[PDB]
């Protein structure tokens, strides 16, 4: 099993609210590890591969600083 | 940097308390992103390269299934 893990680092309200809103996207289907409410805190979200481009544009659009992770 | 993430997912209450129990180690200084209480939940442990050693043959011993991961 090899999954896309996204840990995004929220350092601001617009971070937080932007990731806390997105997580309400019942259609992504994603896999939240912490809610996404305390700011700085690393936020583990486990994504399939087939949405790790989506995310990527997502997270880069605002200029959030995240880090993709994948079974080494 | 490249941060060693650790997954362990218990299955059953010998897992769940053998997490919830080594957490309590504050000579860790591992980075838990959710509390390990909820029985087949994935938790990650965020924990340095110098101690996936340590955690890895820790979780072998009693045969956890567990899943480590780094920045790609």
């Amino acid at each position: 099993g090899s999954k896309t893990i996204f840990v995004i680092v929220p350092t601001n309200e617009e971070q937080v609210a932007f990731l806390e809103a997105l997580a309400k996207q019942d259609e992504l289907n994603f896999d939240w590890q912490n809610p996404p409410t305390e700011p700085g805190q690393p936020v583990v979200i486990l994504i399939p591969s087939d949405m790790v481009e989506w995310f990527l544009e997502m997270l880069k659009a605002k200029g959030i600083p995240f880090t993709v992770y994948v079974e080494e």
